[PDB]
């Protein structure tokens, strides 16, 4: 159950550390309907075989009700759920992890969590590992909402977090004392933007820079609360392009899990100090590939390939 | 349009620079359900009167409703019900001394998608009653994905602006603040100096050239503000500059002239703007934007307590 136990049970079941990233955007949803309708609805009835389709709570009377609109104002949250209940049909086997950006569900209002919520509810009855990548951030007070949010409404395994604005955030985030429970949390570290760390980088305290300050902050937090044993771990977000970086922080901090996108879309070496710089028994250094997948013509397939070339360990 | 023209006249209607804070959390709902529910449906009965909830878009025909999906009739429909009633009351006690309103999206999230329901009438809401608004997202991603929050706070929700974490990059504010296909302006308050206490091992402890981050980053907010030209357009890239702060705060105000301040952490994380708080950080004072929240929506008294606040900003002001 807790997290670095389900994520260990899990990577031998399957073995690779791919992270497959769900975040479906507008044009996603349109098309996945656009040439769903005018094809009899085939995915979508191909999901409504599956049978784990039944955790979901929201909505279910709508979600599992053959292939109709009428365009009912339920159409949209239709197709849109079923995109995501498509891509974890056909990928799952592959996927280690999957990683789910709030960003993407929250701009059409409330339609938007429903489907987060079941997307959640269906990761969590396969046993597939979550990641709610919303890196929240707030006063230990309002932070509560965030950790109940997060790990008592989704059930996710763990999420990420932006500790800038003080690192005791993760005593709110990754406990709860009312009824103990521990939980994961990946800490940006080393984002994946091209003016990304004029932060991260360029500031320094007695000339370490501030994504080793942070790093360095955040993991003696997880020794504080004792996270470690308890099953879980707080990690980093290392970037797929900072591979000086990422290096480095897989020697100081040897034994910290490592959660990394920029792979496949936003330009990446899925080899070179990456997958290479940060190795360790697998589990502890997540690759991400988002788009690369979710926006590939016929995915899964896209999937194997990653799984594949990712499954080339030269060590 | 224009947030700084919307600040700039409300500001000469009500003169004070008071941003109320709606944080609702659960024993503020429960509590007022059965405060509400013992003394018969007082406030609601009064929520049911006021002129602009008969424009709410979200579940309208249950919000106007004699007294309750009272549980017989409903239940499920019952704390959607009470949590926005709630937030009805807090606007209709306390508005008349807002100068803009605030409402932190943590709170709204922790139940699913109702508290987003609540959320959007509660900004639907502020807008009929053309109240500036914020919203405490704190918000922060790769651009292409922070799009989405940026629809999703000025295109639903319609909120004159939102509060931002900048660390993971400046360029960040480039797809929040403008929109450009639909050449759009939008306001935003970076958080440059925060109410934690430990709130300095990353904000201070941290340098570059001399300076401490939170300078860098104020000025690494503001030549990206320059670059879009929002504030041209009457729109603006400010600053969360913690009441408890005071050195912060005047250094800030002295060397940022004319710059938009927000400012949370007066009563509730001790402080007490009476003094220093917003002497430091003065100028016509929406540019100083104090936040009240739990110290009002708390109170037994909202519409009392905001009054309380507001004379004592006035005094304070001037
Ligand atoms: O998820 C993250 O923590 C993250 C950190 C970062 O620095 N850069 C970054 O792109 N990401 C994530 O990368 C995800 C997209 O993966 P791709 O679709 O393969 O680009 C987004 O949902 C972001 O949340
Ligand atoms: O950006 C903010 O909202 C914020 C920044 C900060 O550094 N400190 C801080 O307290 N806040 C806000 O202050 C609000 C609470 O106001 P109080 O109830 O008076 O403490 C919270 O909802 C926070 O979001």
């Amino acid at each position: 159950m807790g997290f670095k136990v389900k994520l260990e049970k899990r990577r031998n079941a399957i073995n690779t550390c791919l992270c497959i990233g769900l975040d479906p955007d507008e044009k996603d949803i349109e098309n996945f309907m656009k040439n769903e309708k005018e094809n009899n609805y085939n995915n979508i009835k191909k999901n409504l075989k599956e049978k784990y389709i039944n955790n979901v709570s929201i909505k279910k009377d709508i979600l599992l009700k053959a292939p109709d609109n009428i365009e009912k104002s339920e159409e949209f949250f239709y197709f849109f759920n079923h995109f995501c209940f498509y891509i974890i049909n056909e990928t799952n086997k592959y996927a280690l992890t999957f990683k789910m950006n709030f960003a993407f569900y929250i701009p059409y209002g409330s339609v938007g969590i429903d489907v987060l919520k079941n997307v959640f509810d269906y990761l969590y009855e396969l046993n597939i590992p979550t990641i709610l990548d919303m890196k929240i951030n707030d006063i230990g007070n309002t932070v509560k909402n965030y950790r109940k949010f997060i790990f008592e409404y989704l059930k996710s395994d763990s999420c990420t977090v932006n500790i800038y604005m003080g690192t005791n955030m993760l005593k709110d985030i990754c406990y709860d004392e009312e009824k103990n429970k521990y939980y994961s949390a990946f800490v940006l570290v080393k984002t994946t933007n091209p003016d990304s760390a004029i932060f991260q980088k360029n500031l320094s305290l007695d000339n370490k820079q501030a994504y080793v300050i942070m790093a360095q902050e955040a993991l003696n937090m997880s020794s504080y609360l004792n996270l470690e044993q308890n099953n879980e771990f707080i990690g980093f977000v290392v970037g797929a392009n900072s591979y000086d970086e990422m290096n480095y922080i897989r020697t100081y901090f040897p034994n910290c899990y490592i959660l990394s996108p920029g792979i496949g879309a936003q330009n990446g070496d899925l080899h070179k100090t990456l997958t290479n710089g940060y190795h360790k028994s697998y589990e502890k250094i997540l690759i991400n590939i988002g788009r690369a997948i979710t926006k590939n013509p016929y995915p899964q397939k896209a999937a194997q390939m990653y799984y594949d070339q990712i499954n080339a360990i030269l060590k």
